[PDB]
């Protein structure tokens, strides 16, 4: 079964408050158990993660806190809190922090 | 095919900036074309919409701008910008603005 998880149901909280940010560690939390959609919170700093990724489905990134940079093909795109960017299926890309940051990722597995 | 849509791909924007808010009108924008997940932006004011809803899948609400109140069963829960609340499948609920507001809704069709 598809289900949302790890989110408040009785007292609302800011989404950024659900994950810490660390200088030297990468943190992640799944917000869905689903075969059709992956929804995750992530935090890291600088290039502590920074793998090149290429997903089979479309992805939206939402910056919750801090600044980040996304790289693909021709461009470095800078992001600040509240920015959203959609990266289409099969677009090779990488994301890195400009310092510490927190983001929400939604990816279609499709 | 499942796909994300109506989101910037080359210049990031704040999610709240993608929809206006109006006193007397309800606005909506789909951010996905999918059979597995519904992702939408909505804005309205007060009880201009305010239907009681009951979804077959889990829903997360994220307040982008303005204030809102969610009602279900025993409780009125107040929300402010950046708050997230998850409302599980089959929980009857209603959402109303405390004035104008904008929100993101993610609902599993499952």
């Amino acid at each position: 079964m598809a289900r949302l998880k790890n989110l408040p149901q009785e007292r609302p909280l800011p989404l950024a408050s659900l994950i810490e940010a660390r200088e030297n560690q990468v943190l992640s939390m799944a917000l869905a158990q689903s075969d059709r959609v992956q929804i995750s919170l992530f935090s890291f700093a600088d290039g502590e993660s920074v793998s090149e990724e290429e997903y089979f489905g479309d992805t939206l990134y939402l910056i919750l806190q801090g600044e980040a940079v996304i790289t693909f093909d021709d461009q470095k795109i800078d992001l600040v809190p509240e920015d959203v960017l959609m990266v289409p299926a099969h677009k090779i890309h990488a994301i890195a922090g400009k310092g510490r940051f927190k983001m929400l990722q939604i990816t279609l597995i499709d």
